[PDB]
Parts: structure tokens; C-alpha cells; sequence
């Protein structure tokens, strides 16, 4: 009833939306992985009379539920989606999107890693993002490649109209006590990549992590701190 929805408040298979700013929502879903349940976030950005989706809801059935929740709460069609890295919490559900008329996009690096891992593969490649510090416009957002962090391919997303920074899984929530799932991470490079985010988006007002509660710019320094300590 108004607070940001937490892992224990969302059964696996349901999706909730949360209004972040005018024309900007996050989507929250839950999934089981290796015998534990986790929440995960994505983004929805109004694009005139259409919507841009950032990340799936972590699975085919959750992503179908996401589309139904968007129709109920917003009522505008999702026409494009971007996946910010290759893991299943970002691309799982791309096939559902593609069958619902959504054009799916990711960097070439994400597409090659998703294919090699056996995950669902976005249709279209996003060029111009292969060197750290690169940025491109995509509808109402800017896509930014900060360098290797949670994964080598991770992208962050900025909504300039609202100064919303969606960090994806390169950014952790303030309550986090470790660096999450580090299977594909570069712990040594991650603080440098976070510093690039901090330098490029100093006017961010809301920062959304890939899992957990949004906050302010402090999430970036907190992420650097937990990553350095995990590595140690
Ligand atoms: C292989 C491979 N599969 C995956 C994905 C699908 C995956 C599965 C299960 C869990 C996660 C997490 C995760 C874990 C713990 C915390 C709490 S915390 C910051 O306090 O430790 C958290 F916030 C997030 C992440 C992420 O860190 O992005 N990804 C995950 N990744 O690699
Ligand atoms: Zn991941
Ligand atoms: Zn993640």
C-alpha cells in the first residue's frame, strides 16, 4: 500500500509496479534460483503513447504477468525492450516479449554471452556501447556502458527528464551486505566502473538497483564499499 514492495511481499509469478517519477515506473518480481527466492527490478519509461521496457521480470511466466500488469495500470503498449546484461533476470522472458510484438535489444556483448549461456537472446544489437564511458540515446533514455562490474556487459540507464539512474545489477541496494551473485563479475574493476557512473550522472535524484530498494546517489558509494569488502 505505497511502500516499495519487498521480496517477502511478492509471490513468485506476480508482478508489481512502482511509480518512480512522471512517466517512470519500476517493475518488481520474484524468482527462485538454487533453492532461494530473490526479488528483482526493471524499469518502464513512457515514450509518447508507447512504453520502453528495461529488463524482463526474470522468467517467461513473470514477464507475461508484467505485460498484464502494465495493461492494467498504465494501458499503453510496450513497443521496445532493452536488456542490460545477459543473465536470466534481464533476458528471461525475451521470447514472451518477442511474441507480444515487442522489439528486443541488447549490446552485441550481451547477445553473445546470452547465446553461449543458453539464455534467451534479444533480437537487435545496440552498437556504440563497446568502450567504457560510451553512451547512446534510445527513445527517452540514455544507455551507458560503465565498464565491467557485476558482469562484463552491464549497462546502466538514465532517464534525463526525471534524473532517474537505473543501475541494474552493477548497483546494489543500501541494505546489501555482499556483492550479490558474483559468478560473472570483475570485483577489481567494479569500483572503477562505479566511479565512472558517479562522474557521468552527478545530478541523479533516484538510483534504482537491479535488486532491492531504490534510494539516492549513496547507493553508488555503498556498492563500491561492499564490492571492495567482498573482494577482501
Ligand atoms: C549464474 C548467474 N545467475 C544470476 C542471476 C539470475 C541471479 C540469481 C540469483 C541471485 C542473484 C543476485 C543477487 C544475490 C543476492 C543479493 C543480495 S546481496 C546484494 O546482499 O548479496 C542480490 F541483491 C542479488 C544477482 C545479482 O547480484 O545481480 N543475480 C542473481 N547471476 O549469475
Ligand atoms: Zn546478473
Ligand atoms: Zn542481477
Amino acid at each position: 500500500s505505497g511502500e516499495y514492495p519487498t521480496v517477502n511481499e511478492i509471490p513468485v509469478g506476480e508482478v508489481r509496479l512502482y511509480q518512480i517519477a512522471d512517466g517512470v515506473w519500476s517493475h518488481i518480481a520474484t524468482q527462485s534460483f538454487d533453492g532461494a527466492v530473490y526479488p528483482s527490478n526493471g524499469l518502464i519509461v513512457r515514450d509518447g503513447d508507447e512504453l520502453l521496457l528495461i529488463d524482463t521480470a526474470w522468467g517467461a511466466k513473470n514477464t507475461a504477468a508484467l505485460l498484464a500488469e502494465i495493461e492494467k495500470q498504465i494501458g499503453l503498449p510496450v513497443t521496445r525492450a532493452v536488456s542490460t546484461h545477459f543473465h536470466d533476470d534481464r533476458v528471461g522472458g525475451v521470447d514472451v516479449l518477442r511474441a507480444a510484438g515487442v522489439a528486443t535489444y541488447a549490446s552485441p556483448s550481451t547477445r553473445r554471452l546470452a547465446e553461449a549461456e543458453g539464455n534467451e537472446i534479444p533480437t537487435h544489437s545496440l552498437e556504440g556501447l563497446s568502450s567504457s564511458g560510451d553512451a547512446v540515446r534510445f527513445g527517452p533514455v540514455e544507455l551507458f556502458y560503465p565498464g565491467a562490474a557485476h558482469s562484463t556487459d552491464n549497462l546502466v540507464v538514465y532517464v534525463p527528464s526525471a534524473n532517474v539512474l537505473y543501475g541494474g545489477c552493477a548497483v546494489h541496494e543500501l541494505s546489501s551486505t555482499s556483492a550479490g551473485n558474483v559468478a560473472d563479475a570483475d570485483l577489481a574493476e567494479w569500483p572503477t566502473s562505479v566511479e565512472r557512473i558517479q562522474k557521468h550522472y552527478p545530478e541523479a535524484e533516484v538510483v534504482i538497483p537491479g535488486h532491492g530498494l531504490p534510494g539516492g546517489l549513496d547507493l553508488l558509494q555503498h556498492t563500491a564499499n561492499v564490492v571492495k569488502a567482498h573482494k577482501n
